[PDB]
């Protein structure tokens, strides 16, 4: 059945202290929680199975893919518990917030953008080397630890090596929307959209109805990064955002792109970004 499923007599309400809401996945609410035995903080996604239907197979695939990953760049999975009709999925807690949150106080600079993209690329290199496709790369799914470590989250639509129509519209590759045969290169296109999001704060077409977005992506020339950004950053975006998937580089190649090499710095410096968000949120 479900990888990591714990003893059905384990009462997750006994094993964990459930605290405030912090986010949402493909299928449920997420709460910060405390493991009552170790006192480590965890993220707990709770899904109501009585409420699910013709999705359960999806939840099952999310958890299986997650359970198969073991990387410093992918959120860890600690197991699942069933309580009455609710499934408790225990995940790694990343206290820094998502990259999208970190944009709330103001723009990022190019060292911050390059550092975050570099770590996303380490996670995609890992997933692609394992024949997995993330399928939902976007700033909201790039999470930071309180130390500035950057990890990929939310595998609700993750694939395993496709032509299934999945993803969040604004970040979907043209071939994913047209339901053509696709692979890891679709994540490279989403990375290019995420690079635009990290530079500008929103993805292309963000103010349009998602249904318009469905015909504009396959029809229009690909987006480019507009504004006063460096030529290496604009070229990194263009490399990723080619309509021909075979013309997009691999993640391993992008780790050596001049934008990354000339601008990325250690991840520990991202704690400045996390502090900025904390100070900002503290006022508000």
């Amino acid at each position: 059945g479900l990888p990591g499923m714990q003893n059905l007599k384990a009462d997750p309400e006994e094993l964990f202290t459930k605290l405030e809401k912090i986010g949402k996945g493909s299928f449920g609410e997420v709460f910060k929680g405390i493991d009552n035995r170790t006192q480590k903080v965890v993220a707990i996604k709770i899904i109501d199975l009585e409420e699910a239907e013709d999705e359960i197979e999806d939840i099952q695939q999310e958890i299986t893919v997650l359970s198969q990953c073991d990387s410093p760049y992918v959120t860890k999975y600690y197991g699942s518990y069933l309580k009455d009709t609710k499934l408790w999925i225990i995940m790694e807690y990343l206290g820094g917030g998502s990259a999208l949150d970190l944009l709330e106080p103001g723009p990022l600079d190019e060292t911050q953008i390059a550092t975050i993209l570099r770590e996303i690329l380490k996670g995609l290199d890992y997933l692609h080397s394992e024949k997995k496709i993330h399928r939902d790369i976007k700033a909201a799914n790039v999470l930071l630890s309180e130390h500035g470590e950057v990890k990929l989250a939310d595998f609700g639509v993750a694939g395993q090596l496709r032509n299934t129509f999945v993803g969040t519209p604004f970040w979907m590759a043209p071939e994913v929307i047209k339901q053509s045969a696709y692979d890891s290169k679709a994540d490279i296109w989403s990375l290019g959209i995420t690079a635009i999001e990290l530079a500008r704060g929103e993805p292309p077409h963000s103010e349009l109805h998602p249904m318009k977005v469905l015909f504009l992506i396959p029809k229009n020339n690909p987006p480019t990064l507009e504004g006063n950004y460096s030529k290496p950053l604009k070229e990194f975006v263009e490399a990723c955002l080619n309509k021909e998937p075979s013309f997009r580089p691999t993640a391993k190649e992008l780790l050596k792109h001049k934008f990354i090499l000339r601008n990325a710095k250690k991840t520990s410096y991202l704690t400045e970004l996390i502090d900025r968000y904390k100070r900002w949120k503290a006022e508000q």
